[PDB]
RNA sequence: AAUACGUUCCCGGGCCUUGUACACACCGCCCGUCACACCAUGGGAGUGGGUUGCAAAAGAAGUAGGUAGCUUAACCUUCGG
């Protein structure tokens, strides 16, 4: 427990942004390309997020060619190069699972300006 | 030797006439089922395409309308906007 927190916090990322539910974020993530390794953006409204320290999470959707993708990133891992909030969402929920049956019009999301 | 009134009836034939879908001409012509082969077609549980009405759903780009957020060399500035 303290070996484990000390286990676990001396892992965690420092500068890991604030971001919330509705937000549209970037995520920059690192992948193998073939025989080269870059960073490869993946962009949509977390949905999702899961605090747990060194566990924590999150869950980004997108729509690509007509159809959703959701992708659960592990906040601390070394393959998520950086976060960026592309715009602030206002949403009263922690969680966003009704957008999955909503589309284009329906799920859009005001934005929080404040 | 017998017998013949007579021509209604049988058979062959002649002339006039009539009907005919016959003309290798009544031993003529021709009809439908049935059997076999071929052709096209209708119906047929269905199978596969084209086009289309109605009722809704959808909403890329563009253009126009609205405009709190962000941003801005030329004009105004009392230099703050
Ligand atoms: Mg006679
Ligand atoms: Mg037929």
């Amino acid at each position: 427990s303290n070996i484990i927190k000390q286990l676990e916090q001396e892992q965690m990322k420092q500068d890991v942004p604030s971001f919330r539910p509705g937000d549209t974020v970037e995520v920059k993530v690192w992948v193998v390309e073939g025989s080269k390794k870059r960073l490869q953006a993946f962009e949509g409204v977390v949905i999702a997020i899961r605090n747990r320290g060194l566990h924590s999470a999150f869950t980004v959707r997108k729509i690509s060619n007509g159809e959703g993708v959701e992708r659960v990133f592990q906040t601390h891992s070394p393959v998520v190069d950086s976060i960026s909030v592309k715009r602030r969402g206002a949403v009263r929920k922690a969680k966003l699972y009704y957008l999955r049956e909503r589309t284009g019009k329906a799920a859009r999301i005001k934005e929080r300006l404040n």
